């Protein structure tokens, strides 16, 4: 059935790794556990009556696999930009790494901008309708996630894998 790849992209500790998690395999870690080597997960989907294998790249936001995690840019088909809606440093540097993905990576590559961390609405940083604001200005999707609460973390993968399916299935 088909295989799609998939980039989790965005700077440390936004919630990636626990993001994949909740996806895989429905739990949350507490513990922050900063990722250093580069692993990918297969989370297998049903869109329409379609199984679809998504091969899930958990990349290190570290500044020193920056040009690591972008070798990653090859055939990856869609990218979760996720930002923690408790930090709006992180928020600002997703606008560098969609230009870098614009620059680098393929222009039928999908992308989608995930507001993490939405479950804590008391230290949030930055408006919904700020993220959904910057969605609209590059013309890509947006939605606020907690991996921690579960929401919108499976509707968030069906949304970009549906996106990637559209462009895919066009092709005929
Ligand atoms: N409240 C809350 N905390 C979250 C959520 N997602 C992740 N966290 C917390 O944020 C911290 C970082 O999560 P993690 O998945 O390791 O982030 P990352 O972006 O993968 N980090 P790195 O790029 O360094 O590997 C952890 O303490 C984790 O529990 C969420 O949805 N809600
Ligand atoms: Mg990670």
């Amino acid at each position: 059935d088909y295989l799609f790849k998939l980039l989790l992209i965005g700077d440390s500790g936004v919630g990636k790794t626990c993001v994949l998690f909740r996806f895989s395999e429905d739990a949350f870690n507490s513990t922050f556990i900063s990722t250093i080597g580069i692993d990918f997960k297969i989370r297998t989907i049903e869109l329409d009556g379609k199984r679809i294998k998504l091969q899930i790249w958990d990349t290190a936001g570290q500044e020193r696999f920056r040009t690591i995690t972008t070798a990653y840019y090859r055939g990856a088909m869609g990218i979760m930009l996720v930002y923690d809606i408790t930090n709006e440093k992180s928020f600002d540097n997703i606008r560098n790494w969609i230009r870098n993905i614009e620059e680098h990576a393929s222009a039928d590559v999908e992308k989608m901008i995930l507001g993490n961390k939405c479950d804590v609405n008391d230290k949030r940083q930055v408006s919904k309708e700020r993220g959904e604001k910057l969605a609209l200005d590059y013309g890509i999707k947006f939605m606020e996630t907690s991996a921690k609460a579960n929401i919108n973390v499976e509707n968030a993968f069906f949304t970009l894998a549906r996106d990637i399916k559209a462009k895919m299935d066009k092709k005929h």
